[PDB]
């Protein structure tokens, strides 16, 4: 009944992890949100028990990555832990090397996605995935179970021989909830007349920001369409736009928000031209308001978006294909509308942030008395 939740963001254990947390909290255990200080870790405080801790998340450094696990070693072993819910690829890995000589007996992993080291393919980045793959046959070896978000990346882990099926639960998407983000209740911001096309993301290019902006660039507010950004860029980060870029183009920047819900209720649909995904998130906000997608066909893209059921498919790298598809739903209002009614009848009914983490808890409850 002592739970830990260790990320390397506390985005992921507010976006994400949270449901599974409060139910955990709701049934009497002792919840822990293991996660470096960040924007929303005082208010997860007040409901979790929040713990700090110090380090450089896009670092290789051997002895930056070994010191800082073995701080995180001590951090995780004082919290005198049952078992702990690692996420994502430096918790999943070093989080569970610190979680073992810490002595906690269950470790569960959590893979959302394979990040950008399976996209870009260049020489040094084919090596650094070799060796985070070796590694992974370790910790997951370590590990008693992992949970998938999607099928591709726990097809593809699993034909590489990284882990067994007897340890991949696959639990699809982090759920939505669908009560908040419901159209009936949830109010629209106002930003004018226009038919809003809906970006919301991290400005990293790998999600497919210049696509987006090259793609408001071709359509040029054709059918009083207007694109807009939701999101954050960074500065003298290569892997991000910065608010000049975000700032310079046909699209109405918003920076970071918090009422997604009242953006997707003001919006005609959500563009998500991402290179690679888990079970993008934003899909599913989009979905549960009801709302047509336009999403790349790319691993996790094409799981949450079915072309011509609740949403459409375009290619990735490619703005006039973008373009196409999103001038195809300012061409026929009726088929946008059908498309994101099967969107929300489908998260309602497999997608729901609920019964998401009641599977969760069926894991644990193999291990631990819940
Ligand atoms: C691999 C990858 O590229 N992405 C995956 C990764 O996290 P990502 O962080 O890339 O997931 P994402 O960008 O889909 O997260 C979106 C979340 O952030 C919120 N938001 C965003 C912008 C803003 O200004 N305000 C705001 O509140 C939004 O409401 C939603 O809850 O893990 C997720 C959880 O399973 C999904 O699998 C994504 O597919």
């Amino acid at each position: 009944a002592r739970i830990g939740f260790l990320s390397h963001a506390d985005m992921s254990i507010h976006f994400f992890r949270r449901p599974i947390m409060q139910a955990l909290k709701d049934m009497g255990h002792e919840v822990f949100a293991i996660a470096p200080k960040g924007n929303f870790t005082d208010e997860l405080a007040k409901s979790f028990h929040a713990v700090t801790y110090e380090l450089d998340k896009a670092s290789l450094n051997p002895l930056t990555v070994i010191n800082n696990s073995k701080k995180l070693s001590q951090i995780l072993g004082e919290l005198n832990l049952d078992l702990l819910q690692t996420g994502a690829h430096k918790s999943n890995v070093f989080g569970t090397f610190a979680a073992k000589n810490a002595g906690i007996k269950y470790v569960i992993n959590l893979v959302e996605g394979l990040g950008s080291f399976y996209i870009d393919d260049d020489i040094k980045t084919k090596a650094v995935r070799f060796v985070m793959e070796s590694l992974y046959k370790i910790s997951f070896a370590k590990a008693d179970a992992c949970v998938f978000v999607n099928n591709s990346d726990a097809d593809y882990m699993i034909s590489k021989n990284l882990i067994d099926k007897s340890k991949v639960y696959r639990i699809k998407s982090v759920g939505v909830d669908t009560a908040k983000f419901d159209p009936a209740i949830t109010q629209a911001v106002d930003l004018g007349e226009k038919k809003v096309i809906l970006m919301i993301a991290r400005a990293m290019w790998h999600k497919g920001v210049r696509e987006f902006y090259e793609a408001a660039e071709i359509l040029n507010g054709y059918k009083n369409c207007e694109f807009v950004f939701v999101g954050e860029g960074f500065a003298g980060n290569k892997s991000t736009a910065d608010e000049s870029f975000l700032k310079g183009g046909k699209v109405r920047y918003l920076g970071a928000r918090n009422d997604i819900p009242q953006l997707l209720k003001a919006s005609y649909l959500l563009a998500l031209p991402s290179y690679k995904e888990g079970f993008p998130v934003t899909v599913l906000e989009a979905m549960s308001m009801a709302k047509a997608v336009v999403a790349s066909d790319v691993t996790g893209c094409n799981e949450a978006v079915k072309d011509g059921y609740n949403g459409l498919l375009c290619k990735v790298k490619d703005a006039n294909d973008l373009a196409g598809k999103i001038k195809i739903l300012l061409d026929d209002e009726e088929l946008c509308a059908r498309l994101g009614a099967n969107g929300r009848s489908w998260v309602v009914s497999e997608f729901d942030e609920k019964q998401i983490a009641k599977r969760y808890i069926e894991i644990y409850r193999k291990f631990i008395d819940v």
